[PDB]
DNA sequence: GCCACGGCGC
DNA sequence: TCGCGCCGTGGC
């Protein structure tokens, strides 16, 4: 029968819990329960009952750990069947989906969530038997990383609220300028944020050619690609593109941020998820750091809003060209390995191979071509796309791509080898054995198959880079704790720390060493490090 | 409020 | 022709 016993539960019990909202730093803990041997213990008062647990063990353990940290408790996350499920198949991203797939039901009751957690753990543990690489990732990466991510989310980061107000005003003033010019050209006002109203203005009123159509609704598209053709010829088009860029930035990364400053901490608590992506990269939300513009002065001015506490400094560490380094390692291409061992400017050096010239004779446009292919090769960038990117003819783009593979032939071979592995086994894997299933390599529709192919050889590269970072995070954490420093943010191939100004230089030196030495590859791992009062200044 | 949707950032 | 999360729109 359904066994119940009073709170507190025995040691090693799985926990279940219900939040008032999904963000643990912002939620009330409504209910707390634990289960062992299928026997459920329900906490009369959940906040007091947290004190009784030595560990958060169960579904979404990291999230409960974040809320306990907020409350001044140290409840480190342990086993979590979500992490097992994600290793079995990274399409496993939510408790609901995991329950549906492997058994049971994700409900809204803490006791049931606790019992479910225990059953799923045993189930998924059994399904992993013999999978030694995935089990190594669980023990050395996923479980210990969950505790690091709890601390990052709970600690949060200070924002420069005066600066954000100044930036908001500047962007608002530019937006106002552009809409007035658009309304001047259209001869009347309308909602520039409405694609339906803009469609009418551009194509019916102004009579512009309508190239493409929308995916579902079957209307004339007003997308960037469709307007690109019209840009040079029609001023109103250019103004709309500028307008869209600024309003996207404002509404996503300027307007939301102060409301995310918690009343209790005086900090922004970015949420970090380790079971959200197909590749094994971490994701962030509230805000999504990954989608902050990387080019443009505007992306950079968002980062200036992120600041150190008074008396402290931010330390920013970035793995230079890590995906390309991983490609050199996985492919074993001797010439690409030479590019990295010569150890001068990587894109200049890549260009010298491609074009057959001494590095001194590589000009900035040749370098840009190499740099662009060094990014694009990783996912099969088309020659059409390269020709757009470089503003050169299609045939010349094709030639550049072939020049690249001629210099780096084992990269060409590795891509095909990886596709054969995917076709044979149904999955591809990273250096560490993180696995993604790739069923549509067999697809009949060429377009679907070719996207499947691109996802298939890109994942081992991105996923290896992801796990190198996560291992470094695991290794670095205890070394920072003992200096009074901490990790705050992770995005792309970058890690942002906060340290007291007196310890900042030593922390930079320690973190660089830990990151560069995390795992041996056929080429060196290189880390760029900078220190500053704000995140933009710490890029250096 | 819910949803699907276009559009765009990485 | 370069999947997913984000925003605002418009229908209900
Ligand atoms: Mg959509
Ligand atoms: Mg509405």
């Amino acid at each position: 029968a359904l066994e119940e016993a009073p709170w507190p539960p025995p040691e090693g019990a799985f926990v279940g819990f219900v939040l008032s909202r999904k963000e643990p730093m912002w939620a009330d803990l409504l209910a707390l329960a634990a289960a062992r041997g299928g026997r459920v213990h329900r906490a009369p008062e959940p906040y007091k009952a947290l004190r009784d647990l030595k560990e958060a063990r169960g579904l979404l353990a990291k999230d409960l750990s974040v809320l306990a940290l907020r409350e001044g408790l140290g409840l480190p996350p342990g086993d979590d069947p979500m992490l097992l499920a994600y290793l079995l198949d990274p399409s496993n991203t939510t408790p609901e989906g995991v329950a549906r797939r492997y058994g049971g039901e994700w409900t809204e009751e803490a006791g049931e969530r606790a019992a479910l957690s225990e059953r799923l753990f045993a189930n998924l543990w059994g399904r992993l038997e013999g999978e030694e690489r995935l089990l190594w990732l669980y023990r050395e990466v996923e479980r210990p990383l969950s505790a690091v991510l709890a601390h990052m989310e709970a600690t949060g980061v200070r924002l420069d609220v005066a600066y954000l107000r100044a930036l908001s005003l500047e962007v608002a003033e530019e937006i106002a300028r552009l809409e007035a010019e658009v309304f001047r050209l259209a001869g009347h006002p309308f909602n520039l944020n409405s694609r339906d109203q803009l469609e009418r203005v551009l194509f019916d009123e102004l009579g512009l050619p309508a190239i493409g159509k929308t995916e579902k609704t079957g209307k004339r598209s007003t997308s960037a690609a469709v307007l690109e053709a019209l840009r040079e010829a029609h001023p109103i088009v250019e103004k709309i593109l500028q307008y869209r860029e600024l309003t996207k930035l404002k509404s996503t990364y300027i307007d939301p941020l102060p409301d995310l400053i918690h009343p209790r901490t005086g900090r922004l608590h970015t949420r970090f998820n380790q079971t959200a992506t197909a590749t094994g990269r971490l994701s962030s939300s509230d805000p999504n750091l990954q989608n902050i513009p990387v080019r443009t002065p505007l992306g950079q001015r968002i980062r200036r809003a992120f600041i150190a506490e008074e008396g402290w400094l931010l330390v920013a560490l970035d793995y230079s060209q890590i995906e390309l380094r991983v490609l050199a390692h996985l492919s074993g291409d001797e010439n690409l390995i030479r590019v990295f061992q010569e150890g001068r400017d990587i894109h200049t050096e890549t260009a010298s191979w491609m074009f057959g010239v001494p590095r001194e004779a590589v000009d900035p446009l040749m370098r840009r071509a190499a740099k662009t292919i060094n990014f694009g090769v990783l996912y099969g960038m088309s020659a059409h796309r390269l020709s757009q990117e470089l503003a050169i003819p299609y045939e010349e783009a094709q030639a550049f791509i072939e020049r690249y593979f001629q210099s780096f032939p084992k990269v060409r071979a590795w891509i095909e080898k990886t596709l054969e592995e995917g076709r044979r086994r149904g999955y591809v894997e990273t250096l560490f054995g993180r696995r993604r299933y790739v069923p549509d390599l067999e697809a009949r529709v060429k377009s679907v198959r070719e996207a499947a192919e691109r996802m298939a050889f890109n994942m081992p590269v991105q996923g290896t880079a992801a796990d190198l970072m996560k291992l470094a995070m695991v290794k670095l954490f205890p070394r920072l704790e003992e200096m009074g420093a901490r990790m705050l943010l992770q995005v792309h191939d970058e890690l942002v720390l906060e340290a007291p100004k007196e310890r900042a230089e030593a922390v930079a030196r320690l973190a660089k060493e830990v990151m560069e030495g995390v795992y041996p590859l056929a080429v060196p791992l290189e880390v760029e490090v900078g220190i500053g009062e704000d995140w933009l200044s710490a890029k250096e």
